[PDB]
């Protein structure tokens, strides 16, 4: 159920993130 969900955060970048340091 969640094993779908949890791999999108994992392919997730550090783009926007990066911005706020």
């Amino acid at each position: 159920g969640l094993f779908g969900v949890l791999a999108k955060v994992a392919a997730h970048g550090v783009g926007a993130i990066a911005e706020h340091f």
